[PDB]
């Protein structure tokens, strides 16, 4: 239920 | 239920 | 239920 | 002697 | 003497 | 004397 | 001719940001 | 001609960021 | 130094600067 | 001609970041 | 030193700078 | 030293710089 | 002179 | 002079 | 001079 990207970068992702 | 991108960047994402 | 982007940037996203 | 040019900004903070 | 050019920014913080 | 050029940024922090 | 031009084209820059708190 | 041009084309830069907190 | 000559040159300097926080 | 150009093309740069906290 | 001559050159300096946090 | 000559050259200096934290 | 001279002294922003 | 001279002294930003 | 001279002294950013 998550997605990062496009051009390059990042961060934090938490689910459930 | 989330999405980051377009051009490149990032942040925080939390769900449920 | 969320979305960031267009041109590149980011922030905070919280759901439920 | 030119064509499409783009520039971007952005920021963001918050959460809980 | 040119063509498509892109530039990007971004940031982000938060969470819980 | 040119063509497609890209540049990117980004950051991110948070979590729990 | 007796001379030459120099450095055609285009140029761009960017600025910087920064945030934060408790 | 009696001279020449120099360094045509394009140029770009970027800036820097930084964040953080307790 | 009689006679025509050349022109000037492009000069593009700086961008922004950002700070700030909880202190 | 009696001279020549020099170093055509393109150039790109980047900046730096830094984060962190307790 | 009479006679036509050349032109100037592109000059492109700086970007941004960013700081900040909990002090 | 009479006579035509050439032109200048591209010059490109710096980018950004970042810091920051809980102190 | 015989042509135009340029000087630039950009101070410090914030 | 016979042509234009350039000087640049970019100070320090923040 | 007979042509243009360039000088650049980029200070320190932050």
């Amino acid at each position: 239920r998550g997605g990062l990207g496009g051009q390059g970068a990042g961060g934090d992702v938490i689910e459930v």
